[PDB]
């Protein structure tokens, strides 16, 4: 999984 980023 690659997370998201903001
Ligand atoms: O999982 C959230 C998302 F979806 F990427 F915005 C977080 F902001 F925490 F990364
Ligand atoms: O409101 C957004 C959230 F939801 F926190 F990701 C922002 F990144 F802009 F702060």
């Amino acid at each position: 999984m690659v997370g998201g980023v903001v």
